[PDB]
């Protein structure tokens, strides 16, 4: 028995990575950088026992150095714990096979060789991880930990109906995807602030475009909303950037600030 | 079946020195500078869709050490950074400025390495890539993509006729190139241009020349024009620059202007 | 025969780290480092010789320069070679049976940053700068090697005494509690640290807790907290390299700050 | 066949160190730093006598050898190959900037430093370029234009050769030529040897046997220009300063 | 036939090092850094010791550049109750020199190194573990540096002449060594000045109590060697520079001399007027 | 045959170093920097060829061996095979150790073992440099003829050579004199007592050879700078040249 991804508490950012590339994979998988390790390979875990069986999903590890596990993880998962050094071609074959038929997700260490810039740009989003800060809400996370240790399943159970309407909603978000439609205004923007932003190539604006839809539909809804895209962007074009480097500011608030103009958002 | 040469949007300068260098592969071929996307794999296997049967074939070279017996061809060498053995690069310049005859088109990574001002004024021109910054032509490139995807036979079909006309112009501009002649008095403008740049011997000189014929050839003109040197020289002569590194000029800038001034144009 | 634990001087901090970890192993063991003129071998093999009886002795098992990888103590000399594999298998059988102790060399190659954080405790020595206690170690030094037998009689009862001490601790760690709001500000001050994870908050807890179980106390102080925080945290920050701040004393004064402990200024 | 030596154009500096070691070459060779291999192979194919041969050394009596990139093999092949010359065959040496700038111990050992610098006249490059395609196009042709050319030099150089035993030099002219060479600081005598060798070559050339100020002006350049030992906090040029000193010493109007 | 110890001139500070280690072996041995007669003062003494028997002459041994373990019968054994001086301890680190510190710190002997500046600083973890710091500074009075010579060509022409020359003064030094030897067991430091020792120690925040140890050690041997048996303040100034100038743990902003250092901490803890 | 050592212009420092070691081979040998090219192997080799006996040189190469006396031995490049060969030489030295080094240094600590260091500057003269070069072709045409022209001042000087060695055992250096060379020392921060014995010796050379047998103030003059100019210890915010510094501090001492 695995923790349950409803009772994950703090890493909001990270499973709406997670939630939309379930939904769409072809946004074409997470990069998880979170620097401060902490319920990374346990959060993947859960979402794979969570999603439904069509048989169940399979979740496929990256360990060794096979040459060729993609065998296993057609309609699936596939996690590389350490893409850092994993070869240097075969990242690019994943990349594809992402983009056109199961969730990639990777993860990487800190001061080992940070994602060189041709292989990172490939990944869909780019999730990081920042260990809670809320006081109380660590105290939570730490008492859940030891109250789950001792007694999983009066812990799973406790769980069991909120797993099951978040299950449905991804089922109801995959069949709804194909009608969500956005505006013609809102795609405009989308791709003048990936312009702004000097993207390398088209791929920002695939993206975006692509992860806004999957979220409208996450929530029951056929057009894509101004707030919907706000809170995909960031995941999708902060890893894009191309900044000089004489610039001290932040590459997730460099989009936000950037989003805000071209689409007029008060805040 | 490959996305239509005749449908790639934003690529005009290097679609230009693709072209020319299919008209006339003496050019030296062609370095592939910019973006790394923008499929710059998909346009060379465009372009060969597009030429006529004399299939055309089209080379891989993907890291090797010693496939190159296909002439009257093309050969994409995608990181011509990481041929560490330049003699591999050195015989395919000179064999491709002659008949040993075939199209050369390398790519490369900025800052890996390579580009050695050796390695690279044997390129016959020098192609750049800016991703579109206008939004709705973004747009509408990605409606385009996906639009071939779901259905590439109906895309390919509306662009059917226009992949055939280009093609009769490729013919038209090989068959046309022996008579287009370019005047003396040009000819000695573009060599100021050449030497006020202080571009590294005459290489410079003489792929301009052959550049500016290709163009003229390919509008089925016979007297090559000031507007025809004017879209080929930037192309030719800003990875032939050898200016101060005091100045912070744009190399590609720096040739129009001096082209400007030497030519007269306001 | 050993030189007697309630006989060592000047080593306080680095003595409540390790009879702490006898108290309560699960805190993740202790590393330290510092000077050379204290004598981490000989602490160590007198912290086991003090223990109660296991039915023999507590056994301290010490591992050599040249060591290849095959309910005590276990002395690491120099955790900073033997590479990172032998290293990451001996942290779990630590933390959640045995007390972990590492010592390091300085300019041997630096902690390493993910290895680190998995120790318990970060006792640093300091050799004692008070004049007079300076000497009285030589002259108990040397008084041990010549009379071993009358040294230990005359600090006999004094090692019975901390005997009890440390089992009545182990028996009445279960009923320590810490306050709610003692819990929450210790998790303030480990993010106000900016600390990897929640380790940090773990063993914190569980330090202050066998503190208080140590002196014969079923509620968590605030100055229990104070005594143990710096062993826990300082070896957790992730300060900028512009501060040149000492880790310990980073700590305290964020402790002092979360928790609000001010001196009264008396006339 | 081969591009004649008599039509190439615009690179008179290389040309006149080459034609100078061939007609003595105890001078010591030369470095060259627009197609040198075959400017070379032009002046073998133009000398007399079988014909001679000309050796590349990518990894060769009375000939010339040429040494495309003295800047890598280590200093223990180029050593070797300086001894062959001096006080015999014609030695060419061409370098690369930034690949290993040649050692300053194994760079003052070419006896003439000859600098290669792109034709600037524009009607000049129309007209090289013009050659080069009308040499490929049609080559027999093309060297029959210039074989009584070639046939010409070719009598000069033999000449020279049987001239250069009679050629003098003034004692004062070869003691300011000394002068030049101290106020210089050059490493060793060697400056002397080759600026008296080179001048003499240039006056047999010429049909002369009595070296004048201006073939010792025509040549100092070529052999000092390469052994300065200038400040770095100089932005003189090397060539520059060579004649500027040659213009005192021997006062030249 | 060796050069007398007593003729040598212009190392007092070494020969002072030395006299003591021989007094007092505990001391931890001798390095010997600076210019560069240096193996020939340490025969001297070696030559100038009491004549010893097998088990109940002094024996030196020396090391070239190879150990590799080839002392540990070998070398280890003839340096017993001798002297041993490793020629180059920079180069040689980590193990053979551990091992040697080990056996000094079944033969015992009085442990001497001498190192070369540029070519490698002994680690700082292994250069503690030597007791004194001696170092070598060329004399610098002229008249002296003439008599220097002339006794070394005086020397090289009649050895046997010249040792007899100075074979009381060798006699009346190796009856003070036995007599200092056997007067250590009673010379005692008062606790006050055994406190300002330490108290010096860690003002200079050294690397744990050795730095304690060798001062007293060292300074119960010197007021041995002149036939007392109370420590005095002098006694200890004219070897607390000796154990500690090594052990200084100071700050790179400094441009001080570290025995310079020791020398005003000292006269500051003391009171020196 | 070899070019003769009395025909040799514009190397009188070097001539100088080399004549005195011949005389006392005790001196320690001669560094030759000269940043310059005029012929090392060669006069070294015309000093052989004039000593009486015949003489012997050796030439040894860049690839050292793993193994003559009473002979002349030429280290060319001094810097390479230095670990230990170039260690193993400076023990030896019964000849006389010559070695030539080229700028861009040999260790601090294996050039104070070397007994003088004599510099050679290129001739600045110009109607000398002509000179040179005159006698060199000349040479190369007809040796027999120069030589002889040079054979009484050959025989000239080498019967100095053999005066001065049968000399050397009765030359005396004054007690003030020989203190204030130690002074000069001192002042020059010098390692060891290596250059106090080296200017004496070289002193009183100097002297034989000039048929005296007491050393003479302008004996130590023109010898000081090639004992102790590579002996320095300045500091390096000094732009003063090490052989001018010597000449300053002896011009002090000795009252000049």
């Amino acid at each position: 028995v695995v923790f349950p991804f409803t009772a994950i508490v703090g890493q909001d950012e990270m499973k709406l990575a997670l939630l939309l590339n379930v939904i769409d994979p072809k946004i074409g998988g997470v990069m998880i950088m979170g620097d401060r390790g902490t319920g990374k390979s346990t959060t993947i875990r859960a979402l794979a026992d969570l999603l439904p069986e069509i048989k169940k999903v399979t979740m496929v590890d990256l360990p060794l150095g096979a040459t060729e596990l993609l065998a296993k993880a057609n309609r699936g998962i596939l996690y590389v714990d350490e893409v850092n050094l994993l070869d240097d071609h075969l990242v690019d074959v994943l990349l594809d096979s992402a983009a056109g038929r199961f969730v990639l997700v990777g993860s990487g260490n800190p001061e080992e060789g940070e994602l060189r810039p041709q292989l990172l740009d490939r990944f869909g989003m780019h999730a990081e991880i920042r260990t809670v800060r809320e006081p109380e809400l660590r105290v939570k996370i730490v008492e859940q930990r030891t109250e789950f240790d001792q007694n999983p399943h009066p812990f799973c159970d406790q769980y069991q109906t909120e797993q099951e309407a978040l299950q449905a909603k991804i089922v109801n978000a995959q069949n709804l995807l194909p009608q969500v439609t956005i505006d013609y205004d809102y795609r405009v923007k989308v791709s003048e602030v990936c312009a702004e932003l000097d993207v390398d190539g088209l791929r920002g604006d695939i993206v975006t475009n692509r992860a806004a839809k999957a979220l409208a539909a996450f929530e029951g809804r056929t057009e894509v909303t101004v707030d919907d895209i706000s809170r995909v962007i960031v995941l999708c074009l902060r890893h894009r950037l191309r900044k000089d480097p004489l610039e001290s500011i932040d590459s997730g608030s460099k989009v936000e600030k950037v989003f805000k103009r071209v689409f007029g958002v008060v805040d």
